This record gives C-alpha cells, sequence and structure tokens, in this order.
C-alpha cells in the first residue's frame, strides 16, 4: 500500500490502514449496522475479526495494539515483570519517558540537574533495559509522556496502550489510546493478544463554538460534573458535532485527557482539519495525507448508536473550576467565591500552577501569557506564587523563542522542568506547614487528598491555565475575570480582556535539545544490573500458585468508608523513590484510606494484639503469622491512577481478596493480574452486614466459572453466620491467572517449563 512510517524514529514500521479497513469490513458484514468511530478503530484491531463475539459491555475483545508507551514511575515495574518473563526483545514499538521523578524546588535547569544526580540509579536501569530489550528512551527533561506522544507518536486510527491513566490524551489526534497497568503492557510487548472488555459508547455532541474566556478544559470540567467520577466506567466517550471544528488539536487532547476522571476507558474525536494542521506542523504531513485517503474509516458511520448521548452547547458554556477534593464537584468561576465562603474553603490562593499533561501545550502557554501581559501593562504582578510547566522540550524552546516564557517570568512565575512535578506530589513545598488549611488552584486534572504536597488539608481546584493566571494575579477565589476589576499601579481600575493566542507557532516549532535515545538494534549486549542491596530496585520473586482450597476464616484488614482512589491505596509524592522496589513501597499500603471503625486514616485494630496501628505494619504482622486477609471497600474502589503497585502491594503483604460495591476498571484488571480476587457485592446493601470484627469464608473457588457468583459466609463473633453472594467479571483466561498465582506465572507456565 503506502509505506508511511509510524514515527520519525521507526522508519521501517509502517502504518497499516489497509489492515484496519480489512478488519472493519469483516466486522460490519457480521454486524450489519453503523459503527461508531471507536468501534471502527477498536474492532479494526481485533486479533480475530471473523470469530470474535462482540457485545458492548459484555464480551472481552482480544486486540493487537500498535505500540506501547511507558513513563518512568510505572516503567520500572513493567520492565521488572518483563525481565521475569525471560523474553529477549519487545514485539511492538515501545518507549520509556522520564517525566515523573523530577522534583520542583529551584525551577527549570537546576531541578533537572539535581534529578539526574539523585535518580541516576533508576535512569540508568531504564536506559540499560531499554537498550537491551529494544525500547526507545526519552531522557529526563524531554517532556511529560502524553505531550511527547501527541507530538511524535499518536496518529488517526492508532491503537496505543500506555502505563498511565491519561494515555487517552492521544484521542485528540483521532487514535484510541488506553491506559493500562504494567502487566498489561508486558502482554503486548511479549506478543500475546491484549484483552479489553467491549466498551459501551457515550456520544457527546458539541454544538456552537468556544468564545472568550471559555476554553477546551471547560468542556471536560462540565462533562465531569454531569457524568460524575464514575459515570464513564466501561465506556468510550466519542465527541462529535459541529462544535468540534471550533477546538484546536491540543484542545481536543485536553478534553480526551480528563475523560480519565469520569472512569472512561478512553475518549476520541473524529479526524478533521485541525488534526491535519497539527500533523503537518509536527513534521507528519505524509501521515495526514494517508489519513485523508482513509478518512471514511476515521470518522463515525452515519447514524451510529450511542448508548448515552449528551449535548453541550459551546456558545453557552462559561469558565468552570472543579473541586476541592474530587474533580467532578463543578462550579462556574462566577460562583466559586460564594460557595467557598459558604463551605469554609480558604479564599486566598497561595499558589497557582499551570501545566500537567492536561494543559501544557503551546496554545495554553500563549493564552496564559495573554492574561499576564495585560497585568504587566498595568504594572501588576502575581499576588499568589505562580509556577509554569511546559509540556515538552519543543514547547519550552518555542515559547521561549516566541516570547511567552519571559512574559510569564516577568509577572512573577517560575518555569519548572518539563515534568509532572507538583502534579504527582514531586514538589518541595515549604510555604505551609503540614495540616495547614490552604487553597491552591491548578490547570491539572486530579485534586485528591494530599496528592500535590502530601498535606491532606490543601484544597486544590482544577481549572484552565488562563483562569489560573487570572486568579494568581488577583490572589483570591473571590475574583471573576469576566466581570471584576483590578487596580493598576497608576490608580486606574481595569478589566482583563479574554485571552487570544495562536493554537500553534506561526513559525515552525523549535525542537530544543536532543533527548531521544534509540535502542542499538545491533548490540543489545547490555547486562541490566540491579544491585541486591538497592533501596530503589528489586527483582521480583514470583507469587505463590493457588493451593486448590477455598479461602476460609479470612481476617478483614480494613473496611474502607467512602472514596478510595489509588492515591489513597498507594500514595505517590515521596514514595515514587521506591517504585522499582516492591517491599519498600509496600510500607505505604492503604495509609490514606478512611477506616469505618474509627473514621481515621492509617489506624486499624490488630485482631491479635488488640492495638490500633498503621495498616502496613498490621498487614505485615498478619502475613508473618499466616493470617490471610481481605479489604472491604465501598463504591468505585481504586479510582484514579493506573499504578499497579496498588494491586502488587496487597498481594505482597498477604491479601487475598478485595470485596467492594464497585471497582474502577484499571484497578480491577490489575488485581486479577496479580492473582487477587476482586469481587463485588451481588447486593450492595450487604456492605452493611460486614463488621470489621467478622471473619469471611469465600467458597466455590473449585468450580470458579465466568458468570457464576461465589458464596461468602460472614462468620460473626457471637456465632451467627450469614451467606451472601459475590459477583466477579472473570472469563476463563483470567481464572487461569488466579489458579497460577498471577498472569506472569501463567505466561511462564506456557513457556513449556
Ligand atoms: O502513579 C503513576 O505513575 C501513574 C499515574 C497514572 O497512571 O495516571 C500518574 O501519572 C498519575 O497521574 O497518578
Ligand atoms: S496526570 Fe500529572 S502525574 Fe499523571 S502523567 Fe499527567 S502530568 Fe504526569
Amino acid at each position: 500500500r503506502a509505506k508511511v512510517a509510524m514515527s520519525h524514529f521507526e522508519p521501517h514500521e509502517y502504518i497499516r490502514y489497509d489492515l484496519l479497513e480489512k478488519n472493519i469490513d469483516i466486522v460490519r458484514k457480521r454486524l450489519n449496522r453503523p459503527l461508531t468511530l471507536s468501534e471502527k478503530i477498536v474492532y479494526g484491531h481485533l486479533d480475530d475479526p471473523a470469530n470474535q463475539e462482540i457485545e458492548r459491555g459484555k464480551t472481552y475483545l482480544r486486540l493487537r495494539p500498535d505500540r506501547v508507551a511507558m513513563q518512568d514511575a510505572t516503567a520500572q515495574m513493567a520492565m521488572l515483570q518483563f525481565i521475569s518473563s525471560g523474553l529477549p526483545k519487545v514485539a511492538v514499538p515501545s518507549t520509556i519517558h522520564c517525566d515523573h521523578l523530577i522534583e520542583a524546588q529551584l525551577g527549570g535547569e537546576k531541578d533537572l540537574r539535581r534529578a539526574k544526580d539523585i535518580n541516576q540509579e533508576v535512569y540508568n536501569f531504564l536506559a540499560t533495559a531499554g537498550a537491551k530489550y529494544g525500547v526507545g528512551f526519552w531522557r529526563p527533561g524531554s517532556g511529560i509522556i502524553h505531550q511527547i506522544i501527541l507530538e511524535n507518536y499518536a496518529y488517526p486510527g492508532v491503537l496505543l496502550i500506555g502505563t498511565d491513566s491519561h494515555t487517552p490524551n492521544g484521542g485528540g489526534l483521532g487514535g484510541i489510546c488506553i491506559g493500562v497497568g504494567g502487566a498489561d503492557a508486558v502482554d503486548v510487548m511479549a506478543g500475546i493478544p491484549w484483552e479489553l472488555k467491549c466498551p459501551k459508547v457515550i456520544g457527546v455532541k458539541l454544538t456552537g463554538s468556544l468564545s472568550g474566556w471559555t476554553s477546551p478544559k471547560d468542556v471536560i470540567l462540565k462533562v465531569a460534573g454531569i457524568l460524575t467520577v464514575k459515570g464513564g466506567t466501561g465506556a468510550i466517550v466519542e465527541y462529535h458535532g459541529p462544535g468540534v471544528d471550533s477546538i484546536s488539536c491540543t484542545g481536543m487532547a485536553t478534553i480526551c485527557n480528563m475523560g480519565a476522571e469520569i472512569g472512561a476507558t478512553t475518549s476520541v474525536f473524529p479526524y478533521n482539519h485541525r488534526m491535519k494542521k497539527y500533523l503537518s506542523k509536527t513534521g507528519r504531513a505524509d501521515i495526514a495525507n494517508l489519513a485523508d485517503e482513509f478518512k471514511d474509516h476515521l470518522v463515525p458511520d452515519s447514524g451510529c448508536h450511542y448508548d448515552q448521548l449528551i449535548e453541550i452547547n459551546l456558545s453557552e458554556l462559561k469558565p468552570h473550576i472543579n473541586g476541592p477534593f474530587t474533580p467532578d464537584l463543578a462550579h462556574p468561576v462566577a460562583e466559586v467565591g460564594s460557595v467557598a465562603e459558604k463551605e469554609g474553603w480558604p479564599l486566598d490562593i497561595r499558589v497557582g500552577l499551570i501545566g500537567s499533561c492536561t494543559n501544557s501545550s503551546y496554545e495554553d502557554m500563549g493564552r496564559s501569557a495573554a492574561v499576564a501581559k495585560q497585568a504587566l501593562a498595568h504594572g501588576l504582578k502575581c499576588k499568589s506564587q505562580f509556577t509554569i510547566t511546559p509540556g515538552s522540550e519543543q514547547i519550552r524552546a518555542t515559547i521561549e523563542r516566541d516570547g511567552y516564557a519571559q512574559v510569564l517570568r516577568d509577572v512573577g512565575g517560575i518555569v519548572l522542568a518539563n515534568a509532572c512535578g507538583p502534579c504527582i506530589g514531586q514538589w518541595d513545598r515549604k510555604d505551609i506547614k503540614k495540616g495547614e488549611k490552604n487553597t491552591i488552584v491548578t490547570s491539572y486534572n486530579r485534586n485528591f487528598t494530599g496528592r500535590n504536597d502530601a498535606n491532606p488539608e490543601t484544597h486544590a481546584f482544577v481549572t484552565s491555565p488562563e483562569i489560573v493566571t487570572a486568579l494568581a494575579i488577583a490572589g483570591t477565589l473571590k475574583f471573576n475575570p469576566e466581570t471584576d476589576f483590578l487596580t493598576g499601579k497608576d490608580g486606574k481600575k481595569f478589566k482583563l480582556e479574554a485571552p487570544d493566542a495562536d493554537e500553534l507557532p506561526r513559525a515552525e516549532f523549535d525542537p530544543g535539545q536532543d533527548t531521544y535515545q534509540h535502542p542499538p538494534k545491533d548490540s543489545s549486549g547490555q547486562r541490566v544490573d540491579v544491585s541486591p542491596t538497592s533501596q530503589r530496585l528489586q527483582l521480583l520473586e514470583p507469587f505463590d500458585k493457588w493451593d486448590g482450597k477455598d479461602l476460609e476464616d479470612l481476617q478483614i484488614l480494613i473496611k474502607v468508608k467512602g472514596k478510595c482512589t489509588t492515591d489513597h491505596i498507594s500514595a505517590a509524592g515521596p514514595w515514587l523513590k521506591f517504585r522499582g522496589h516492591l517491599d519498600n513501597i509496600s510500607n505505604n499500603l492503604l495509609i490514606g484510606a478512611i477506616n469505618s471503625e474509627n473514621r481515621k486514616a492509617n489506624s486499624v485494630r490488630n485482631a491479635v494484639t488488640q492495638e490500633f496501628g498503621p495498616v502496613p505494619d498490621t498487614a505485615r504482622y498478619y502475613k508473618q503469622h499466616g493470617i490471610r486477609w481481605v479489604v472491604i471497600g465501598d463504591e468505585n474502589y481504586g479510582e484514579g491512577s493506573s499504578r499497579e503497585h496498588s494491586a502488587l502491594e496487597p498481594r505482597f503483604l498477604g491479601g487475598r481478596a478485595i470485596i467492594t460495591k464497585s471497582f474502577a476498571r484499571i484497578h480491577e484488571t490489575n488485581l486479577k493480574k496479580q492473582g487477587l480476587l476482586p469481587l463485588t457485592f451481588a447486593d450492595p446493601a450487604d456492605y452493611n452486614k460486614i463488621h470489621p470484627v467478622d471473619k469471611l469464608t469465600i467458597q466455590g473457588l473449585k468450580d470458579f466459572a465466568p458468570g457464576k457468583p461465589l458464596t461468602c459466609i460472614i462468620k460473626h463473633p457471637n456465632g451467627t453466620q450469614e451467606t451472601i453472594l459475590l459477583n466477579h467479571t472473570f472469563n476463563e483466561t483470567q481464572i487461569e491467572w488466579f489458579r497460577a498465582g498471577s498472569a506472569l506465572n501463567r505466561m511462564k507456565e506456557l513457556q513449556q517449563k
């Protein structure tokens, strides 16, 4: 067909739209109905399009991704599992991105130089393992993973999986990009088919056009308030409508990105002329030309059926700010001042932060600089502290060149290294004490308890970069940029003008410095060394196979009340130092979850000693004494980040099952991958029948089967027993992971030894 390379770094890997077309055509002859765009790309990547059972929300699809992307806080454990597999090389184009371990302290260059000294052990390990197994490596400083992906790797119709829940960002370029745990990435790098539950499709029809202060971020802050953090679970969100051509390509990526906060499997936009423009400006005019020839397959079919349809009129949409402790608590910026006052949220803004993968593009930096230049023209500077993270080295070099970075420095901002930084808590924050109540406003996406600075009393609000800039200048949540006045140096009252800025550089992007390291695919004679006394890296010892018995008289380690994100289960921030060391990072297990017994975080009753203490210590005491334990959870357990450490850590410390009212998708898959049993209440009111003091017997594991419930006997201390039923979503592939002790153990069994 055409021989168009997948990226500038893989000149020999060609885009296979011929394959995609071929598969869409097998499937539509079977289904005889219009297909949505996400159905065309997902079913077009089926391992077996002729025989695959396709029922939305019901069957598990066996798929063949085009490429794998990893960031350095999850790549370490994905590569340690890959090293256990014993396989010699990755089977599909794969990259490692070093963006999560650079701490914000001194700003830009000084922080990067310091992270390279401090994290030498880990960057060495990832570069060496990348060279040995044929994985491309983007060096520290290169940029946040999703911005490097949109700039170099995402294209219309790609199916990309990434070890990061914001991999959906690539939906801004018409690809299906899905976040997974490290063990799922091991499946694809190993060449075995990846399984995904067939998604429902929510359509969001965009009407009108964005005007003034309203930005792409407001579309997804509004959708999150409408759908709530659990409303997109099990579905792909497909944006369509006349309003789409009003949004820039990085704007569409912003909206697809934060679809992660409603639990969606991913989000996508149809191929259109804004995408084409972005592809040509990023040196990929040949891919835009090929996608023009296959365009029918890169837009939805006429009259396709959405399981839910939402319509948003972009012209009536106004600026929003979401939070404080969930991203779906949505307020118009015009009302946040009064709600904060009413609710006791601090009105003074201590720090305004722009960046993260959600809002770090060239256009976001231009729109922020446009607010800031107006303040500067009146002799004002920021009243709040103000930090700026460029998304990639190319964006940093270009905003510097085009003058935006100096405007942002002159109003009072500090430009940080091209890295996650304060978004995953990598921030040496010293202006507040721990436990001090304060408000920060960010252009990030999550605002979970203690995630940005480890202070559970920080009230963080997420909004657009131009509203962060306007609120940082005013210093208070009681300031609406659309209606209120500032007072210049000169004594006159002035109003801020709605920002306007170019979506892309008029001139070409300046690439900045060299940060990609291609694998030698010649040599590969690297020995990967992991020192046996390392505190940051540890080779894995396989988990135990199932003993063949039911699980009787399980102790409850903790019955969790309310919201329990993966940041509650396995905190980030300072714990990122141990992301390649399972035993050391297991010391944070569930320290943020709230215990229903006493309403406290990290304080549970040891059943043997009758002392209340830290959850990790108590799980290790039970493991030491052979007591097998369970966690009981509430709704949407494991919400948030894809980090598989939230499943590896309970397995490592002796946990057996997690029984909840519902699970977020990636965490439920990570639990099944590590040989734990994620089970849900067949009647969610049974959560109230289980007391912290009960012992539980799970029965029926011997004829464990897809669609059959398991029985749970609740043994109350007074002698009363009650039987309840527990549902699971295991298919027979996944039951084999459980019988083997983990999916990795199962994979190694199939190696005929
Ligand atoms: O902890 C991790 O390295 C995983 C992430 C994820 O999958 O989203 C992180 O980027 C985040 O934002 O929590
Ligand atoms: S959400 Fe934050 S921590 Fe996760 S990839 Fe994006 S910028 Fe990094």
